[PDB]
């Protein structure tokens, strides 16, 4: 298993022991996703991702954080949503922050943090800082960090094309998401639920409390009507093979 | 499917709309469980007693706690073991604190919080205490949440008995109990094989800090395991079961 | 008088608020390296000019800015490694937006509006909002409202951009300390740039992903993530325009009368 | 002079640090109720006097106890629910428990002994030196030992507890204002016990569970957790001897000479 | 009975609170030197004494003192270089007072006076009462009030400062360790202090500006920062009588029956 | 030329740095209610200005001053019930002085200045300067020098004292928008000033307490301590140039080449 909550600890200790062994922590989010997909799918796509690559490049995958950062609505629709169960950002930067002291106290100094919640990137950066802060404090300079969403790979607008024949700030359990929980967990993607509406758009600023009527009823930012598992292999390949070269890149044998 | 994290958000309204649905959570932890088992087995127990507890009593699941409090040395072996991650106090406080805010938000108001580590206890508690006393100023009073820990509810000698013929003497962290309910749901993260047949370890009557390693038997464990089996495991997983869902059922009435 | 609140008596404060829809303006900045031709606290300047502007024209007041903003990044502003850029901790700046919008509620205030400058402040202002619309909820007050906003993404007049950008744009995710910024300054405070000081190096690239501890080989010598050789006041005075007709007119569109 | 560090000049204390094996006691104690017949400084109290006894034997310094503790939980100090009882969040206490180590540090000390007299006080004071220990490591100081006990733990022997329990004994998580705790008070403070007010009841029995809201109904109305009874000054007397001189011999082996 | 909370059972408590009127009043001290003549609990002594005599003539209750305060500062107390000085931050003295008024809320008390003994304390004493009283208004109470006091701002009749000060008199500033703390405790706990020890050095003097780190030099050697060579048990008895009558009479006024 | 960091590439701010021996002075002050006659930005608007005439002499830099300050207490600054008046919670403002010291050290810097225009203030700067020295000691750091102060406490000179109090000085206890700042205000920024809005009342008298929540019936109606009547330019050129060289002065002998 590339699972290391699947280890024993002196499977671990071997495999740290190495001294160029890199960790992978996928972060997520308990999060509505429309009418037609499960809420955990930003743990789950992230999880899936980082499996796929740590199995590939030879990296163990750590337990992945649940709970993020609090919605919004331009990104994940409001955190008014019944469902979505959102932490304090002082709470999520705390968690990678006690995770990567933790793990320098084990002797690695390798970590690539795997976002599937857009709303989570600056805590995680925060935490990554304190952290840092901390080990310079213990006299441990050598530890190095690759911070990455998953979907930032996917950027070749050749991909694009495929993904949308008919032509990012709108992707809430939209095609991509609902496309690669097509591949991944068919199970638990009810296509037949999708409410095909027109895409969500919004003026350059934002309004708090957060007005309930400015995000599409079902909470979905754009429809999923088009997504397939086709699209959804396609989106897979390059986020794993994207990572992977960035991973072997940063983090050499 | 009985866990939150499967549902849409439309399936887990309509059950909270009912107006006594009843939330479990899952808290364990990431820590060593000797040369024989993973080490996520804090939270692989907890969720694993609350789906069947979930099917029993129609509840929901939500996603577990990865990581709790520092292992203590005569609870856990202790936080200088490789692959033990843990978060500091406040952290795990403010979890289970945030979630709760949330799950008021939701409009829910049941809560069965089942912890997996030991060491999770008190801060578990006093995130629960500052979620009341917010949701509190919040005019929200109807909040109910009850805590426990699967390990309580396995008392019956008859059962006690069968699980230790030899004699039953704190010192179960990686023993017989959860290396039997391990044979008995993962198998397959489970090698009897590696097990160190050493005696239960015995501490002095108080702590020293920092930890120190030599006080703590090598394997990581408090006591030996050469004992355990799949029918231990299904005797105690069923005995739990059965024990935490009539308990929900007379703290949460229809 | 004046716009700024810490210019006026707090009888005079006091009388546009019990109006009882009163608009009130907060820059939120930065003290960050902006290349070898700008000074530092462009960040603060510019959205406090802006605010200046905006609510002169429409009718509101704007509060003292907040000159010390969250970590520089690599990405956005060169990273946190430079000398100069001063940084606050994220909870450090989130409780100043807290304790700001608390004491705003306690003057009988309604309507805030948050101008940020320094794009890493973002996320830490709205962790800010948040707690503090908790509160208010506690408190008993729940019609109290934010806008919040970056002067930087009102400009998106196509016309717009080719005028400032004739030779081609290359996306707004490189504009530290570039052609944008600069042009604003040459606008509104000359004195405080030097262009025969900028060097013309190509456009910063990056991964789509992020190193930590920042590694100083991946940010351009300068500081500056792309080149202000055609940074100009012409066009400085037609961004300043249509971002202060752009916020004003979306401020009386959230706040009206 | 005295073994109460208050009770020192700074001179005298100064003195006895500065011979390098100095051992330091700190109680750490609460306000809550114990029961019609008991005053509410019980848990600062005991361990204060039993560190005074140790403290005078191996020749250690008390520091001035720890009077507010964390919330009293309804399985082992009745709930707190009850009037009287003035408990602190637990980031306070394990807080306090950080300064404190901080500044004995400071002080040049490096040997702590921890004396809790309230259970609930437990993980927050072992959060305390941990973050505390943490601290002293990016100070540079790795040879700070501390010692966490509690009086209760030292009384083991089978010749013992028939003395105390004639009647036989359920463990310790009942004895919240029970046998255990009164005779020491008998012995130590008779003054502040008035046995005659004592509300016989049997002893509290609870599902293998917590719930929350604390719920009044299921603590026994006295908030005792099992009866004082049959407490006395002779228990007492043979509770405070065994505890002394078990406490001492322990330090003597962690902190040797 | 007693006049001490901690010496109460609950339930003596409890009626006491059920009257409706009933005042609390919690002492505020530190660990701190005071030079070669004392012991290092003075700050919380002395405020201590002083609630137990005012409580005994208005029919108060006083709460466990708080034994460690904020970090002593050169020219108040000498500054936190000294050994024996045992400090806290900030944010844990302020958490400390917080939880307490949250407590005593809970209980049902609504009137408070905190005597605080240790003048570094005050900022955060008046933060944490800040904070709880925040608190206490998302609860729904409004009707919490509290005082808060030092027995040196009692002491101002010019006959009173004569006798105390017959050869002249500069102002507080300087009394860490001085005449006023010490003839108290000549008065209150004469086996605490020993006058021979005392070093009769002039007044310390300072510039207009504090420095950080701490400067040892800076400050008299002993620690005091003036001479108590004059203080005596007299003197410590008309302090005494004086504060307790004015302090007694402050709280009618402001807890009126 | 600017003394200001804010108006400095960063490549000026570094070579000024690594120079060594560079001087960083820092403004805190706060917006706060003044009267009737004044602005509410005065807290800092007059260390900002005390600290680029004091830069301009010596040769040191003035980094962006805090706008926000501590929350407004009665005896001091009239009470935080007053609109216009917005305070920090005290843990924002130290966190805030903690970061920034942290950055300067990370430039290279070893040398501040903090000039607090408002009395709240001190405290929380205090303990912002603690925490911070304490964080890098941690990083191996243990020469950085911080000094601390007030324009107000180098005004002693009684022939100065005897100008500006020509009818008897009373302290600066009171001078809360009284003839001390508004002199100053006279001098540096007359349009921010209108002395016919003044209202001239006897200066405030308290009670030796305090009492929370504020009772506003306590404060001088228009928010002042005592009257700015016989403020004048004159008075306050006189005042400027005194702080001026004695704060130069005193910076030069704690920090010497
Ligand atoms: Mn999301
Ligand atoms: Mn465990
Ligand atoms: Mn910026
Ligand atoms: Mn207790
Ligand atoms: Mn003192
Ligand atoms: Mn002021
Ligand atoms: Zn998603
Ligand atoms: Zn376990
Ligand atoms: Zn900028
Ligand atoms: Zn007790
Ligand atoms: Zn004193
Ligand atoms: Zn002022």
């Amino acid at each position: 298993s590339v699972f290391v909550g699947e280890l024993t600890w002196k499977e671990y200790e071997a495999r740290v022991a190495a001294g160029d062994c890199v960790l992978m922590l996928p972060v997520g989010a308990l999060e509505q996703h429309g009418h037609h997909m499960c809420m955990n799918v930003d743990v789950l796509l992230p999880t899936a991702v980082c499996k796929r690559v740590a199995e590939r490049i030879g990296a163990l995958v750590m337990p992945g954080l649940q709970y993020g950062y609090k919605s919004q609505q331009k990104s994940g629709g409001g955190n008014h949503f019944p469902g979505t169960t959102s932490l304090d950002g002082a709470t999520l930067t705390g968690t990678v922050q006690d995770i990567i002291r933790e793990l320098a106290r084990h002797g690695a100094r390798r970590l690539v943090l795997m976002n599937g919640h857009y709303e989570n990137s600056m805590f995680i950066v925060e935490g990554i800082d304190l952290a840092l802060r901390e080990l310079r404090y213990a006299g441990i300079q050598d530890f190095k960090v690759v911070v990455l969403s998953y979907f930032d790979f996917v950027k070749d607008p050749a991909v694009i094309q495929q993904l949308y024949p008919e032509g990012w700030d709108i992707e809430h359990g939209g095609v991509f998401e609902t496309s690669l929980m097509l591949a991944l967990y068919p199970d638990l993607v009810d296509l037949d639920r999708v409410v095909d509406h027109p895409p969500a758009t919004f003026p350059p600023y934002d309004v708090f409390p957060v007005d309930p009527a400015r995000t599409p009823a079902p909470g979905t930012l754009s429809s999923a009507k088009t997504a397939s598992r086709e699209k959804g292999e396609l989106i897979l390949e390059v986020c794993v093979q994207g990572i992977a070269d960035a991973i072997r890149e940063e983090f050499p044998p």
